[PDB]
């Protein structure tokens, strides 16, 4: 079995997040790697952006990323990438023709990639598996255009792979999806890498990151886009410092795009610290060093940062939003905040910072919790999904 | 020979202009009709927007328009149509597969249509002929995206068909076009329909349109978009009425999208009159009834209204812009204004309104002039263009 995965607008090889690179990228790369271990051949197609990488990147046995040239290597933001839909498809058509390579099935990620895959599937007479990841309908002409396309994929993909059950409800409610085509594939997290793990480990991480050993630490991890709520953490942190101006707290925010600006405006620059985005082998230390990981997302999806925080033995305080309620066992492995007000987040941060015994236990419980996912697990579900799709064509 | 013409975002069957329908539409339909008379089979592919029309419209022997479903029949403005690039292509792929129809060559119109045709041409192993019509580079992310695509077509089409020589210079200067691929196909105008034509004809047209027989008439014809300059005519007309408040002048503006609003604000509503867009058999009367046709375009292309005005024996006052200097023999068949100031246009309008002998002669000379184009003529050039392209594949 050879699968073509399509990831048009962002490459699995991009440092997540910064950029347009986040959970979706690591979802695609992690599932792909596990599929490849299981004997399944995966080619992940993405738009070429870094010519030093070459056309074909051999990632591991059975795993390749294909950088397809379509428009300049730069000066094209996500919003304009629709203009490259036909060219990127054509890119894949040449590549496959040139390399004489045939696929059993296509698995597209995000609506741009799906539009590509819908054309390819009729042409190649193979099935399309589509994963939305995020949806317009969950108010501009550009979003109505995107919705309309998301609507097309819903009506045409052979299988709609969603990441949670709540996402399946969304497909059914907002997109009139036929439930017989939706299929829940519950995601994973690299649970061997992200891990507590050793009794000296937190304080080793702290030495390594230059954090003082005796202080409480809250961490934000991920893209510094406003829908991710880092502003909420900074605002909440400021609130805590009005209540008690010498609270023993430091914040590390990690990593990529100003918020430092908001933090000076609010008088808290000295206790906040912005870490550059880094690869997973190095993010572990951020998680380990943190007492609490705050994930104040406005939109979401399926909660990957929450999962890795948990895996690594650190309780999470998340927004009641997207996948987070499922990624976090409210009251057992962390807290869920309603809304994004600074007052509410200060309260929730205060209750875990001041109650040592509770927080220490949430952390331990989270490890057991996070072990319910499992990229391997995720691949095994996709494995079956694929087999069925092929079986039924 | 079967040619597939691609016209994604606007259909040759749409009333020009209103809408997104103008010279390009009538260019595509007129060339197509003449190609069909000459024994060449044309299928013009367009996005389906009016379901009462059905999938295939038999226009005349060898001529069909194909309405391809791709996104809603409405709520999708031109700016969003990139999101339907892959779907519209896929639409054409199904249709051709379903109908078992094969093409010798593709001729695409406008950058959206070309992106579609570029993919189709590699897939079908046939040549692509591309006609830009208008170009971004002749300042937003959306226009930079469009330019970038226009740049792709320049680099990839087998033949770049331009409408004038000045357009070829643009391809070479702004798009680094290789001159060996550019080919000038000079356009036409329906010169039997648009025509003076009979000594009672102007005053017959006037009775028909309800215009007073003894008054000077200026006409604007075409889309009421701001780049078309109707505001310039209205502003200029107002200027004339400051100079001489009982000048014997009436204006007819025809036709589709406020300007009436601008005309009241300026005190001239009573001498201006907005005609609904109408089909060519009925536009003749507007041209015939006019003493002068004002074409204050800001952008352009290749000057179709100017040509039909001329054909119908009416002198033109045009902006020194796009094709207009070639469509109009400055000083022989009308005037060319530099810039779009009201003062300049009043001057130019005043010199032709007050000098009866000159204007009457320009009109007669214009008839002889307009006979240099010739949709038949245009088709014959495309005929050869096609044969060469096929011959050289
Ligand atoms: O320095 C960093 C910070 C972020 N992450 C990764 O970024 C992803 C972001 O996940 P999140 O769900 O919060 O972003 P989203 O999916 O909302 O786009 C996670 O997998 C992290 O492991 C990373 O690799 N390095
Ligand atoms: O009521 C009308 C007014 C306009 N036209 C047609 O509209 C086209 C507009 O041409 P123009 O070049 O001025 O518009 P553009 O090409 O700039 O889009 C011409 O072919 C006209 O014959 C028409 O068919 N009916
Ligand atoms: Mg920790
Ligand atoms: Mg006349």
């Amino acid at each position: 079995m050879r699968v073509a995965m399509i990831s048009m607008h962002t490459s699995p090889l991009q440092q997540p997040g910064t950029g347009d690179s986040g959970g979706m990228n690591v979802y695609i790369l992690s599932t792909a790697t596990e599929l490849a271990k299981q004997g399944i051949e995966v080619d992940i197609y993405t738009r070429a952006t870094r010519p030093s990488q070459g056309e074909i990147v051999r990632v591991a046995e059975n795993l390749r990323v294909i950088n397809i040239a379509a428009g300049p290597y730069e000066g094209l933001s996500k919003e304009e990438l629709p203009t490259q839909l036909a060219a990127f498809t054509g890119g894949m058509l040449s590549f496959t023709r040139r390399e004489k390579v045939t696929y059993d099935l296509i698995h597209s990620h995000y609506w741009l990639s799906g539009q590509v895959g819908w054309l390819l599937r009729d042409l190649w007479r193979i099935p399309l598996i589509h994963t939305a990841h995020t949806l317009a309908a969950v108010d501009t002409p550009e979003s109505e255009a995107r919705r309309i396309c998301e609507q097309q994929l819903v009506d045409n993909a052979d299988v709609l792979a969603v990441n949670t059950q709540e996402e399946m409800q969304d497909l059914m409610h907002h997109y009139d999806a036929d439930p017989d085509r939706i299929s829940v594939v519950s995601p994973g997290a690299d649970v061997e890498l992200y891990s507590p793990g050793n009794d000296r480990a937190t304080e080793r991480s702290r030495r390594e990151l230059g954090i003082p050993l005796h202080t409480k630490v809250v961490a934000f991890v991920g893209r510094l886009q406003p829908f991710k709520g880092p502003q909420v953490l900074i605002k909440a942190v400021a609130a805590l410092f009005d209540r008690d101006p010498d609270r023993n707290l430091r914040v590390i925010i990690c990593g990529g795009p100003t918020y430092r600006h908001m933090a000076e405006e609010l008088g808290v620059e000295k206790r906040i610290r912005f870490l550059d985005p880094r690869p997973p082998s190095e993010l572990v230390a951020v998680y380990r060093a943190a007492d609490i990981v705050a994930v104040p997302s406005f939109n979401e999806s399926f909660g990957l940062v929450a999962m890795e925080a948990q895996a690594s033995g650190t309780p999470v305080i998340a927004a009641r939003v997207g996948g987070l309620p499922i990624a976090v066992a409210e009251g057992e492995t962390g807290l869920l905040v309603d809304g994004h007000s600074p007052h509410a987040w200060a309260d929730a941060l205060a209750t875990l910072l001041d109650d040592d015994e509770t927080r220490i236990r949430m952390g331990e419980d989270a490890v057991e919790h996070a072990r319910t996912f499992s990229w391997a697990a995720t691949a095994a579900q996709l494995s079956s999904l694929y087999n069925d799709a092929i079986a039924n064509e």
